[PDB]
């Protein structure tokens, strides 16, 4: 059997996520702002959770229909054969509802009506006279309404995917965003890579895991691993496969610096937890003094944004100082993410590309500065 899955992502991450899904061998059905819909074989749920670095989670799509009234929402939800997806005794909390530009804007009421519909559907299938028991494993139901089109799905993930298990940290960049940053560059294992304001090390940890082909989900668990409705052998084979795919022969080193000594301590701890401590060296250091004799290196970094009035002036000077230091490097490429709108002006250089991205509550841009190209003829 095949599945239709949906993976939400931050706006601006759709291209990277689509590329990852394509690399897993799956067909993309629909690309929309903040979510990719795709078709997979029976390995799809396990493989998607195991391997996708830019997905915030992996949903199993159950149904899509129009609903302009609560009666219509109820009737359409109830007619779904829920017993096919929710087994006897299973828990089915309606974990979340989102409604955008739709008549059914009250999400808690959407949740209650969907709950009632599913209870009615199951009661009919399971001929349940007494209490419909909900004491076994959990199938969290998600409802998404956009311009009156309702999508109902089941969460296969549980804890948000960005939680790989290594984050034990100030204000770290999201793991999924960090992986997307790496993917937006030409960096490959073996090439010099430095994050000179590395904080708790997220960007470098994500890059190291990409470099040794360590699956993001390798050291965490997923709610669907407990589902009686799945063949447990599939999840098992997918995990074993992922372990075997780790590149154990490759040797490389990438580097992080920060002036916050506690952040370096945390970064080292986090890399050990992630299992990539052998590929990263973290040190206290000042990015404005960064120098190298190597050429053709990469910098990928997340500097302070200077959002507070009290910080704005020092951050502007930092940007100028970074520009000076980075331009003295020999044919390096550098990439910086910041919400500071006028970054290019203070940095002293126009980017090749500027991509709009999101740490959710923050509207950030990724400024890309690939090194000079060879001469023309
Ligand atoms: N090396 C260096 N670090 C600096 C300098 N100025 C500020 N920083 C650090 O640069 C980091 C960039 O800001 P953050 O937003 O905190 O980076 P981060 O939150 O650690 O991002 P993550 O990698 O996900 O943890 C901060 O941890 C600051 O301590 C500097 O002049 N040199």
């Amino acid at each position: 059997k095949n599945y239709t899955l949906i993976s939400p992502c931050f706006f601006g991450m759709e291209k990277m996520l689509a590329r990852e899904i394509t690399n897993l061998g799956y067909e993309i059905i629909k690309t929309e702002d903040g979510r990719i819909t795709y078709k997979t074989d029976e390995f799809g749920i396990a493989k998607s959770n195991m391997w996708l670095r830019c997905a915030e989670r992996v949903h199993l799509k159950i149904a899509e229909f129009e609903a302009k009234s609560f009666d219509e929402l109820f009737e359409n939800t109830k007619r779904i054969n829920w017993s096919r997806y929710i087994p006897y005794g299973a828990q089915f909390p309606i974990s979340k509802a989102s409604s955008i530009k739709s008549k059914l804007y009250s999400t808690p009421d959407v949740q209650a009506i969907v709950k009632k519909a599913i209870v009615e559907s199951l009661k009919k299938s399971y001929l349940e006279d007494g209490l419909l028991k909900e004491d076994k494993e959990k199938y969290p139901i998600f409802v998404f309404i956009h311009k009156d089109k309702v999508t109902i799905s089941i969460d296969t993930t549980g804890d948000a995917l960005h939680k790989r298990g290594y984050r034990e940290k100030k204000a770290p960049i999201r793991e999924t965003l960090a992986a997307g940053l790496i993917y937006l560059t030409p960096w490959k294992a073996g090439r010099v890579l430095v994050d000179p304001m590395c904080g708790s090390g997220t960007i470098l940890i994500e890059a190291a895991m990409i470099g040794i082909n360590m699956a993001p989900g390798l050291n965490r668990e997923f709610i669907s691993e407990k589902w009686r409705t799945l063949d447990k052998k599939i999840w098992w084979d997918v995990r074993k496969d992922a372990f075997n795919k780790i590149d154990n022969e490759s040797k490389f080193k990438i580097y992080g610096y920060d002036i916050d000594e506690e952040s370096i301590d945390i970064a080292r701890e986090n890399a050990e937890i992630a299992g990539v401590d052998e590929y990263i060296e973290f040190n206290v250091g000042d990015a404005t003094q960064f120098k190298s004799e190597d050429e053709f290196g990469f910098i990928i970094t997340n500097p302070p944004y200077g959002e507070r009035l009290e910080d704005k002036d020092s951050v502007k000077q930092l940007y100028k100082e970074l520009g000076y230091a980075f331009r003295k490097l020999k044919n390096w490429s550098y990439y910086l993410i910041t919400s500071y709108e006028d970054f290019e002006y203070e940095f002293g250089q126009k980017a090749d590309k500027k991509r709009k991205l999101y740490n959710g509550m923050l509207k950030t841009n990724f400024f890309q500065y690939p090194g000079p190209k060879p001469p023309r003829n």
